[PDB]
C-alpha cells in the first residue's frame, strides 16, 4: 500500500534537510557516506548493549560503603556503638545511610557517562560511547577500599588516586609517551591479565553477601558450596538445606535468558535479564521480595510508588583528601590502576578503529583527541564519586550498523540524560539480579584466551600464574606482580647475562 | 681414534644377535624397523618423564589417612582421646601410624606400575607405560575420602569403588560399547573438564597443610594470601610476617628450575626439581629441615641412614568392604570416576597411536588388547591400595626416539622394579617439594584450552561454568554436573521441542 510509501519518502526527505543544514557540516556527513536516520539506529544499538553499566556500577560501589562511616550509625542499648558492629548490617541508622548513597551513585554514573560520551563526539568525530569502565570498579571497591569499610585505604583517598592517575594519563599522552611505554609490556602478561580479571569479577558474583550465594566458608577446604535456604539473620552462615534457596534459583533463570538472548543475536540482552528477575522481585509478599514489611523496607517502597524523580548529588560529591599519600600501600594501588588503564584503552581503541574502515597506515583520523577525552573524563568523574572511564567494546554494535561520525556518540549521551530521571526504578534492583550480569562479563573476557601462545613453556608458566592467583588470593595486585616476577626470572637469568657477556 | 670404533662395531653386533635370537621374533623387531639398542633409549626417556608419579602419588594418598583410624591413636592425660583431636596432627601415636602407611604406598605404586606396564608390552606390543594416573588421585583422596578422615565415605569403601569401576570398564569394552558410549558426550564438556581438573589440582598444591602455603582463610573475603613465617603449632594460622617463610621461597626455586628445564627440552625435569629442593632439606639444623630433633623425627632419620631396604606391604593391602553401598553418595562417586576414566583413556590412547605411524583407516594393530590391559590393571591396583591406572602422555618421549614395539614397555616395567628398593629415600620427600610438581601438572593440562570453540555462545557458557566451579567450590563432581545442566537447558528447551514438533 501507500502507507509505507508515505513513510519511506519522508525519510528520504528528512535525511536531506539535516545534511542541507549546518549540523551536517560540523559532523561531516556528506563524506563518510551515511545519513541522519542510520546514525540514530547506530546509537540505539550502542545504548542497549551498554545500559547494564548504570546499575552494576551503583550496586558495586555501594557495597564499598562510600561515605557512610561509624559516626552516622544508629543508637542501641549501649552508650555508644562499637567499631565492627555497625558496618556489618542489621542497623536502623547505617542501612538508611547506605540507601541514600546508592541514590547518589545512580545519578553520578549517568552524569559521568554523559560528559565522557558527549565530549567524544563533539571533539573527535568518533562513533563510540563512554561510561565508568568495568574491571576497575571491583579493584577500588573490593580490593583497595573493600566491603563496607574494611581494608586500609579510606574512600576519600581512593577518589584522590583517580584524580592523580587521571592527570598522569593526560601528561603521558600529550607528550607522546604512549608507544614508547605500552610496547614495553610483553604480549603474554598483557593478554593474560585480562583473563584473570574476568575470573576475579565472576568469583565476586557468586559469594553470599556480594551476589547470589553459591560459595561459602569451610573450616577444612576453605571454600565450599553452600546455596543454603535458611541462613543466619545477622551474618551469613549455612544453618541447613542445600540448593533450595528461592533467591538462588531465580538468579539462574536470569542467567539462562541472558545467554539464550546473546545467541540468536539480540542486541541488548543483559538488560532484559536484569529487568525480568527484578519485575518478579517487586511483588510484596513472596520469599524473593526486595520489599519486606520491615521499617528498613517501607522507606524503599514509599520511594518506589513514584516512578520518576529529579535527584541531586548530596553525599558522594567532591570528596578528596591528599592527607594519606605518605604511606606505602597508597602508591601500590596507584601503580596498579595506572597499569590496567594503559592496557585497557590501547588494545581496545585501535581494534575499534579497524572495524568500520577509519584506518590507513597507522594514524586514523581521531588519534590525538581520543586519548585525552578518555583521560580527562576520569578527572571529571572522580569529583562526582565514581571510578575511571573506558571506551567500551559494546560500542561495536554501532560500528556494524553504519555509524561513522560523532552524531552517534552525542545521541548515546542523550539516553543517559533520559535515564537519570528514572532513579526510583534503578536503585531498587536486587543484588541477586545483578549477580549473573557479573558472570557474563567473565565469559566475554575469557574469550581472548585462545591467543596466548601455549606452545612455548615460558609463555605458558607466566600466563598460568597470572590467571590462577587473581581469583584465589582475592587480589588483582597479586597477579600483576606474580606474573612479572616469573617472567623476569625465567628470562633475565640466562638471556640478559648472555647479552651482557657479548655486549662488552 | 679407534676407541669409539671399537664401541660402534659392538653395537652393530649386539643389535644383530638380539634380532637373530628368539626375543626378536616375539616382539617382531625385523618389521617395525628398529634395533635393540634404540629401544633401550626409548624406555630411558619414557621413565624419566614418568618417574615423578612414584612420590606425588604417595604424598597425596597419605594425606587421605588411608588405614589409620581413631583406634590406633595415642594416649593422653584424659581417659580416652576424643574424635577430632587425633586426626588433625600433633600426636605421638597417630603420626607414627601415618609414617608406616606412606612406606606402604611407595611400594604399592611401583608394584602397580610394574604390572600395568609389563602386561602392556607382552600382550599388545605397544610402546607406552602405565602407572596410577594423575587426576583421579585427588578425587578419591581429597573429595571422596578427604583430608585425614573427613567426609563421609571411608577408605575401605573407596577401594571397593575402584574394583567395581574396574570391572565395569572391562565389560563395557569387551562387548564393543565404547564408540557408542564415548561419542554421546559433547566435545566442549569433554574438553573443558580436563582444564578444570588442572585448576583444582593446582589449588591443592598451594594450601597451608597440603602443599606450600600461599592461600589461607579470611573472615570477610574467604581466601587470602598468607605465606606466613611464624604460624600456629597445632593448627595452621597466620600469627605474623608475610612472604618470609623459608619453606615458601625454597619451593619457588624448585618451580623455576623445573620450568627452566622444560624449556631447552631436558627430558626428565620434574624429577630434578624434586631432588634439588629435597637434597637441601635433609641437612639437620636448618629451618627447612624434614628431620627435626623431635621424637617424631628421630624415627625418620634412623630409617634414612640406611639407603636401601626391601619393604613389604602390611597395612594397605587387600581392604575391601561392600557394606556401605546402600546409601546415596557412594553411587555419585561411582558415576564420576566412571566418567573421568572414559574421557581420559580415549582421547589419549588414540592420539598416542598417530604419533609414530601405527594407524591406518582406523583400527591400529593393538586396539583390542590395550583397552583391557588398561582396565584390568585398575582391578589389580585396587587390592594393593592405590587408584586407577591410565596410559600416560609422557610416554610420548619414547615415541619420538624410535620406540615402536613392546620391548619399550617391558624395560619401563623394570625401572619401577629397580626403584621400589630405594624406599628409604622416597618416603622422606617433604610436602613443599611435591608442591610445585602439582602446579606444573596444571600448566600442562591448561594447554588444551585453545581448542574450545569460544566463538559460539552455548559453547562458551558451558565451558566457563565447568572450568570455574571446580577449583572454587572444591569439587570435581560440581563441575561435571553443573556443565551438563547448563548444556541441556540452553539446548533442549528450543531444539528438542522443535524436533518433536516436526518428527510427529
Ligand atoms: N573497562 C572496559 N574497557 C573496555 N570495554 C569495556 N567494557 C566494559 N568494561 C570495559
Ligand atoms: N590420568 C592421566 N591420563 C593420561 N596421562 C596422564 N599423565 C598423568 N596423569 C595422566
Amino acid at each position: 500500500k501507500t502507507l509505507c510509501k508515505s513513510w519511506s519518502d519522508m525519510k528520504k526527505h528528512l535525511n536531506d534537510t539535516v545534511s542541507k543544514s549546518f549540523i551536517g557540516r560540523f559532523f561531516k556527513l556528506e563524506a563518510r557516506k551515511t545519513t541522519f536516520t542510520t546514525e540514530l539506529r547506530a546509537a540505539t544499538a550502542t545504548f542497549l548493549t551498554m545500559a547494564y553499566i548504570i546499575t552494576v556500577n551503583a550496586n558495586i560501589l555501594a557495597d564499598s560503603g562510600a561515605t557512610c562511616s561509624i559516626n552516622d550509625c544508629s543508637t542501641v542499648a549501649s552508650s555508644s556503638p562499637p567499631g565492627p558492629e555497625c558496618v556489618l548490617g542489621s542497623n536502623p541508622g547505617y542501612e538508611q545511610c547506605i540507601s541514600r548513597v546508592k541514590k547518589d551513585l545512580v545519578v553520578a554514573t549517568s552524569l559521568s557517562a554523559m560528559v565522557g560520551s558527549l565530549a567524544m563526539g563533539l571533539l573527535a568525530n568518533l562513533p563510540f560511547g563512554l561510561a565508568p569502565g568495568m574491571g576497575a570498579n571491583a579493584y577500588i571497591a573490593y580490593n583497595v577500599v573493600g566491603f563496607r569499610g574494611s581494608g586500609s585505604i579510606s574512600y576519600h583517598t581512593a577518589m584522590a588516586i583517580v584524580l592523580l592517575e587521571g592527570c598522569a594519563f593526560l601528561a603521558v599522552s600529550a607528550l607522546g609517551l604512549r608507544g614508547k611505554l605500552a610496547r614495553l609490556i610483553p604480549q603474554t602478561v598483557r593478554l593474560a591479565c585480562a583473563v584473570g580479571i574476568g575470573m576475579f569479577i565472576a568469583f565476586v558474583g557468586l559469594q553470599m553477601n556480594q551476589g547470589i550465594g553459591l560459595v561459602g566458608p569451610d573450616k577444612s577446604t576453605l571454600v565450599t558450596l553452600t546455596a543454603c535456604a535458611e541462613t543466619d539473620p545477622v551474618t551469613g552462615a549455612c544453618l541447613g538445606g542445600k540448593m533450595k534457596s528461592p533467591t538462588f534459583w531465580l538468579a539462574v533463570v536470569g542467567f539462562l535468558i541472558t545467554s539464550f538472548g546473546l545467541m540468536k543475536n539480540v542486541k541488548g540482552s543483559m538488560i532484559y535479564g536484569i529487568v525480568f528477575v527484578t519485575a518478579i522481585s517487586w511483588i510484596r509478599g513472596t520469599q524473593v521480595t526486595i520489599f519486606p514489611h520491615t521499617p528498613l523496607g517501607d522507606s524503599n517502597y514509599n520511594y518506589f510508588t513514584k516512578i520518576v524523580d529529579f535527584h541531586k548529588i548530596q553525599s558522594t560529591l567532591g570528596a578528596i583528601s591528599f592527607t594519606e599519600f605518605r604511606k606505602s600501600e597508597v602508591w601500590v594501588a596507584f601503580a596498579t590502576l595506572f597499569y590496567v588503564d594503559l592496557l585497557g584503552t590501547t588494545g581496545v581503541l585501535y581494534t575499534m578503529a579497524e572495524i568500520g574502515g577509519f584506518v590507513e597506515d597507522g594514524k586514523f583520523e581521531g588519534e590525538y583527541a581520543a586519548y585525552l577525552v578518555d583521560a580527562g573524563s576520569s578527572v571529571v568523574g572522580s569529583a562526582l564519586g565514581v571510578t575511571t572511564t573506558a571506551t567500551f567494546v559494546e560500542s561495536s554494535a554501532g560500528l556494524k550498523e553504519g555509524g561513522k561520525t560523532g552524531l552517534t556518540a552525542v545521541i548515546v549521551g542523550l539516553y543517559f540524560l533520559a535515564s537519570m530521571f528514572f532513579t526510583p526504578l534503578v536503585t531498587n534492583v536486587p543484588r541477586w539480579a545483578v549477580g549473573p550480569s557479573l558472570v557474563m562479563v567473565g565469559v566475554m573476557m575469557m574469550g581472548v584466551v585462545k591467543d596466548i601462545r601455549w606452545g612455548e613453556t615460558k609463555e605458558a608458566v607466566t600466563a598460568f600464574v597470572t590467571i590462577l592467583l587473581m581469583p584465589l588470593t582475592y587480589s588483582i595486585a597479586n597477579g600483576i606482580i606474580a606474573g612479572i616476577g616469573i617472567y623476569l626470572a625465567l628470562s633475565m637469568y640466562d638471556v640478559v647475562l648472555g647479552v651482557a657477556k657479548w655486549l662488552n
